[PDB]
């Protein structure tokens, strides 16, 4: 059923072994973390709690790119399902064979964690949702060009060749635009007033949480 | 050659001005600086108290003149421009043109003309600063909100940024979808290029850099 | 400044000539009238009113046709100038020159109506921000093609050919693409769940008039 | 001709059955009605209790020979495919085939070949059903909320149609934006074309129309 | 509703018929069997030495008639499609109508709309063969000489296939070169496709497959 | 400089080993093999050749090889030079390290097959330059499909869907249309009219070589 | 049938009236006109010949738009029919009715003119086949633009924009490409040798006349 | 921060220098002039009897350093890139680093960076001139002949520009016809633009304007 990345074998080993006590801190700290937290956060989290250890500390990408998985999971797909397929596949990948004992701690830890996964999933559902759109921003450049007026006996322009990158059809693509400087301004104030309106839909809705991914 | 009838009106107009009006016509045109517009051109006749509300109808019709400058074939003399202008209006009079208008129109025309060398670098700008790929017109923003739906609230603020421009004389549209570290970044980096444009100003401070109006 | 479509000369006419109390009675309909209400709707709203007559009921598409200049007007720009500039260039294309008494009434009955245009405005904003999209649905057409297997001594697909037109830059243009049972099946639980979003995003956020132009 | 390395397993498992237990896969074979996809064919044979699970496991890359019979030269004997298949499995084994091993998998590759009729017309279907300029994978819609920002609340909920495609062999993504009476009207025609393809299958009525499973 | 000035005459004269002449358009349009051109139409009444020249006249403006009969609204009366029509005509009038005429084109025109299903039929086919993404309309091979420059006489021939095209209501070339035998395996596939149609039709013999013409 | 296909190494072993007679005969009928012949005849030549051993037959795809690079191959470039590079390619990637006896009469035998590569290099030209165009055909089909005509209270239309293949930006595209029965005439007339125009282009112009490709 | 631009007109009633003489002077000259010469060279060569007057030369337009026509025209076709579908369109386009001895002459001047229209065909020929392509070009400019190189404590780019403007789908399009100084040479030099070759293509084949049109 | 193991051979080398080898390095690399690449870098190593083979063979390695300076954090100290570079050379080496190597390449690493301010000038410019959005890569031009068939021997010489080119990071062609006329007037336009390139660099005499090699 499922494959796991190489480098995640490593993460599931210690969570085959997170103690009792130490795992139910993690997943703890796990439902804690609010929506749009990436893993270096969530990394920085146990870091400083001082009941999570340096081993916790390892096991923070294969607990968060768990939230891949979990979007996918039905209302009838049971967690203790998904931790002994996971269970079953990181078996699989041993050279080794994985002792029962060190079996029913990961699927018990996995599960443990999985039944607070539940921002974690909300923040991989945000990062899809933001990213549903036909062109999806990444970066943006402008060079700053001279564009001299040749005459029949001193005289030139200014071109902001504004690129745009972006992804569409999953593929990196870039756009390129020739502003001039009033051309400039004029989208900067557009820019502006769109920043201004997003503040005025937190201030409206303030019963929404408003995600950042980044 | 083909005059456009909305400007017959004012090759009639300019025909029937004076040696005084029309010098001063070329002189004012002469001294309009590179990168104005045909409003302040016609701002520019309007306070000088010597040409006559004929000259400021005309203006619109003068300013034209410098697309036809950057067209002419280079051996033209600017007065076969005026004969080949003074024809294409005579040609649309079905009304014939009096012999001494057409002398005044061709003469008036070639005054004009003489002093057009700004008005000239002010439309080969024009053409210059829309010799791209893409030329843009215009922006506009829809800031969304896009609800994150349990299956059992949450909500993104997607900026949806669209960009008007011309490609192969044709208008369009580039929508992209921005978050708002998006947006700051791309406002950050068209301040960057607003700063480098002050800096490429500050040195080569001998080239005059143009703003079209 | 202003150019009038040739056409609404005829309710500008009217317009001028609208009774004191008429023109209130009208201008009271169209702040009445609902944001999202077609021009259709306001004309049986005033065919309705027995206080509008038959001439105020010719005149609701000059009216309704205001809201597209109304989108322009600044912050700062007085509806008196607005309600005078249309004077102007409605005089400017008679034969007849207007005279100044009913100049003024046109002046006056204008301003009256545009101090009432507020949810008209909305009309057209919504109109317009509901097109500002890089495709605009117009129309769909399924064709229903047979595609027989051939074979080398009875067996066929059905192919659900969908059709969506689409307004992108400006221009009509249609996007083909082929689809099984299966495939019209999924597509209509997916839009059907749209529709189930929409009215759970209206039960939520009950505070905000959600607009339907058609 | 050569073999994927993820099926030399089923061509060396397949070189390892019983007569009895190839004739009952190839009968079994063509029973499989047209348009069953694998996992049909799996589930039929497990459930065959003359089938052993070394036969289960033989089922993917029988499956797979479907497509291959839709590129062979038309004069080919199903014997030559046979033959040229086992050449490319024992290409494949570093370790040396037997020749009873030989004689066997060419043996039951073509004892299967003979029943792969339907086979043959699932993978035509298969290839039929996705010749086309842009062939359906996914659907999604975002519903969105756009606000009506006056100058001193109002919003517009838009329908954003997502539709995921193939075409030139490319994975591509098709946005729309619909509000709610698009998105009724385009069900409307959907369900007008599932009544037209009941009415083709209920007039037509000795045709197999197969869905792709 | 409005009528193209194209076609004014035509209601005109379709409003002039005697109800012996109308009676006849309509049993001959009845009779006109799907897939007939507006030629066939009017050379069949030409034959009818009960049609007169004026009845020939009308045969243009009639067989536009299918077009509109797929616009109609489901639940219209032809009567009132045929009031809409005439309406449409006097409104066109700047010489005003009679209500003589009135009478007899609402006439004329419902008991030609009566019949006008065959009409209809034809125009369904007439949108659906281009109900496609590309619509082709004409094809041109230029068959050009590449000659191989040797460093110190040799050549190929290409056939460039240009294909005509409809797309998004827009006329488009494709350009794709072609060899000798890439020419001959075309030509081979498009056979084989006209095999297949005569299949097609010689199969599901009680479905009549109507060409445009 | 030059890197060696890994399967070509075996086809250099042999070519550094065959006899001054062979690869005489063999550079011979490379020098006799016409333009256009692809390398299985050039195969199907070598091994009807009673001159011309196995070993011979089993390097005609390294020999014919040698054409892509033979493009490059300036004005003043020396066959000696190209004899050696590659000679100096195929020994770097030898574990063993090449006896100089086997180097020079390697050397020597791609040297007198290159001598006599002339054809071959007008081969790859021939290759390349027929497919230096915007949209290489490589592959048609057609879809014989019903389109029903359905009815208010039998009758159909059949529609030829032809797919041609193609590459254009290296990229492999298709283009589909859709022809009706009497399109399908016309073309078939359009490309017998091209093939009829090839036939007069040979006859005239009979003092050229028209090559096919295939 | 036809339709006549208005403009031709004038250029049908000269010709229904030139004298036996003249007429045959004007198709004797056009069928000395070489291919891909424009039609300011055959009214050049009308101006000059001291037997044709200026009548004859201001129908030179009229008998060269003829070409057009002429690539229509099937082996079967007779010219007859050809000159009278065109008296009988130009009459009917009259507000006068034309005479009977003009339309005569008429007929007969045309169809004195249509059987010495052969190389006026080629020409027309021609110019339709030179742009028989995905993209004829039409014009290029380039922008020869600065782009300086920033610093962290007087270096730049010189960037060649080279647009070409070319026709695609009877679209005016444009191509905008960047080069620097060394792709602008090597582009030269690859124009340079395409005239080369053109200029060998004419010395082998030197019994085709090659055509140009400008 | 990883390295390509197409490198590591670089970085032992590196890490195995004199303080006098590294000191001449740096400082060649520091007079190497803007624009240069990397055979002009290796051809001043060489040429210097002071700097070894191990120099000359370290060369392409340091001169890949000038991209990543465009890559750099502003804050970063250039030891804290010197650091990263050897760390991560270290966790290539399965083979454990000695002690001393580390110093030696964290020291040499950083007398290079020291001096890496052509080189970083140099890859500002190749980024800067393929920011755009289609940069020219190669011509070549297809002189075709098209004959012109008479229904009962004339030709077109068609010039068939091909240019390559890279937009989207994507490798594409863009074909286009040309006759004699136009391919003397794109070389015209093409020698204009060439002088103009030197009128700006005769003008504008205090800007370097660099040659990519």
């Amino acid at each position: 059923k499922y494959k796991i990345p190489k480098n995640f074998l490593s993460g599931f080993q210690i969570l085959s072994q997170l103690d009792k006590k130490e795992i139910e801190e993690l997943a703890k700290l796990l439902g804690e973390l609010p929506v749009g937290s990436n893993v270096q956060e969530f990394q920085s989290a146990i870091q400083t709690n001082k009941e999570l250890s340096e081993n916790a500390l390892k096991s923070a990408d294969t607990i968060f790119s768990l939230g891949g998985l979990l979007l996918e999971i039905k209302a009838d797909d049971s967690l203790n399902q998904v931790a002994e397929d996971l269970t079953n596949a990181y078996a699989k990948e041993g050279e080794e064979e994985i002792g029962t004992e060190q079996r029913e701690q990961l699927i018990h830890n996995l599960l443990i964690v999985l039944q607070k996964a539940e921002n974690l999933k909300k923040t991989f559902k945000a990062y899809r949702l933001l990213f549903e759109n036909t062109r999806s921003f990444r970066k943006s450049r402008v060079m700053t060009d001279m564009r001299m007026i040749f005459d029949d006996d001193q005289t030139g322009l200014i071109i902001h060749q504004l690129k745009l990158e972006y992804i569409e059809d999953n593929t990196s693509k870039e756009f390129f635009i020739s502003l001039d400087n009033d051309d400039v301004l004029k989208l900067s104030e557009e820019l502006k007033r769109s920043l201004e309106k997003e503040e005025c839909i937190k201030r409206d809705f303030d019963q929404v949480q408003f995600i950042n991914i980044k």
